[PDB]
DNA sequence: ATTATGACGCT
DNA sequence: AGCGTCATA
């Protein structure tokens, strides 16, 4: 234990944005503000597709994936506001824009690593470093973590929610040794001065609240930042792991949501990912694979090591649409027509790239998925991308695919194709 | 008939 | 390269 790595060298953030396509829309209409509310895609079929939800609308069991129309059964006064429609698609271009208006703010005091369109990992480390000599050894002051929860208290030997998390603090900052430069605790307490500091930053700068996570790497950062939402933040120390993990399904970790999490919980039998830490590393290694067991066997410990990334931009940029039930495309003119707008569209987001981050895509990949099929994807199939122009690129992206028209005359598609895929990738500066 | 994305791992 | 998994609004 003298030589057991601790991974407790790292202070990593999640930043993740509070019902994000819902304030985007609040902000544009204060006619939304603080009223249940929902961002819908299209209408006609069932009122359209919830994607984002306010907490004041979850409230009455709203919640994404729900049809609107079903939504409005819960929540009758639940007030919608509508994606934009550009080309005969939805056109994200709105939340997009907002993404990068918080993320250009986060990136004033870190590195970052966007993770989703409304999530940012964050490396303290250094940071942290710096405030603390700038510090003196003084003590943190209570004052100076607001919205911060510190998971695992108050314990030992009040009734209200903002008396709980003050009692909390108190506790760990009582305990805290302000002393010692290289304490993990408190270098997770500076981790979450400059939190505090990041999200007021957003708040004050785009209007828009967020919640955040404090911990030692990013599955405990992005598990502390669920912890308490809506405007709130966690830290999760190392030493709070035992107990949280004590009664934490599996399933609520980053990665193990689907079929390996339900495996884990099958195969070893057990419910909790603190249940883990019975298993010998091969064990685990031996039902999960080299990689997964390794991880798995030092995450149920509360340690991992996925860096940051440095990456502030998206790797791709895509444009999709699915054609459900009876609009499936069975016409080469239908097919045709739908590339060239899927093409338009991605066309303008690539040259809007190209201004903004000085590079160009290289690589055009075409997907698509077939009735009756399958998964979200039937095939995907690349080919290259040498002018931003969309005119050559549908007709490229209806090369690759046109073979998959099994039809007899080539005048009808079949089978019908149930979904259409254009991406940009591989890109090089310019 | 959730839809529209976007990253990463496997072979 | 193409496929599959997991994730987010
Ligand atoms: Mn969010
Ligand atoms: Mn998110």
């Amino acid at each position: 234990g003298p030589h057991m790595a601790t991974g407790q060298d790292r202070v990593v953030a999640l930043v993740d944005m509070d019902c994000f396509f819902v304030q985007v829309e609040q902000r544009q209409n204060p006619h939304l503000r603080n009223k249940p509310c929902a961002v819908v895609q299209y209408k006609s079929w069932k009122g359209g597709g919830i994607i984002a939800v306010s907490y004041e609308a979850r409230a009455f069991g709203v919640t994404r994936s729900m049809w609107a129309d079903d939504a409005k059964k819960l929540c009758p006064d639940l007030l919608l506001a509508q994606v934009r429609e550009s080309r005969g698609k939805a056109n994200l271009t709105k939340y997009r824009e907002a993404s990068v208006e918080v993320m250009e703010i986060m990136s004033r005091f870190a590195v970052i690593e966007r993770a989703s369109i409304d999530e940012a990992y964050v490396d303290l480390t250094s940071a942290v470093q710096e405030r603390l000599q700038k510090l003196q050894g003084q003590p943190i002051s209570a004052d100076l973590l607001p919205s911060t929860y510190i998971e695992g208290l108050p314990q030992g030997p009040t009734v209200q929610k903002e008396g709980m998390r003050k009692q909390g603090l108190f506790q760990w900052l009582d305990s805290l040794q302000i002393d010692n430069l290289t304490s993990p605790d408190l270098q997770l307490t500076v981790g979450a001065v400059i939190v505090e500091e990041m999200r007021a930053a957003i708040e004050r700068e785009t209007g828009f609240q967020c919640s955040a996570g404090i911990s030692h790497n990013k599955v405990l950062a992005k598990l502390a930042c669920g912890l308490n939402k809506p405007n709130r933040q966690t830290l999760v120390s190392h030493g709070s792991v035992p107990q949280l993990f004590s009664q934490m399904p599996i399933r609520k970790i980053r990665s193990l949501g689907g079929k390996l999490g339900a495996s884990v919980i099958e195969i070893l039998g057990i419910e909790y990912m603190g249940e883990l830490t019975q298993f010998t590393e091969s064990q685990l290694q031996s039902h999960f694979g080299e990689k997964n067991g390794s991880w798995l066997y030092a995450m149920c410990r509360g340690i991992e090591h996925d860096p940051v990334k440095p990456r502030q931009l998206p790797k791709t940029i895509g444009c999709s649409k699915n054609f459900p039930g009876k609009t499936a495309l069975a016409t080469r003119e239908q097919v045709q027509w739908w590339l060239l707008q899927l093409a338009q569209e991605l066309e303008e987001r690539l040259t809007k790239d190209r201004n903004d981050n000085d590079r160009v895509a290289t690589q055009l990949v075409v997907s698509i998925r077939v009735q009756g099929d399958k998964r979200l994807s039937s095939l995907r199939r690349c080919c290259a991308l040498t002018r931003y122009d969309a005119h050559k690129m549908s007709h490229d992206a209806f090369t690759v695919i046109k073979n998959c028209n099994t039809s007899g005359i080539q005048t009808e598609w079949s089978p019908p194709l149930t979904m259409l895929f254009l991406c940009a990738t591989k890109f090089s500066a310019s």
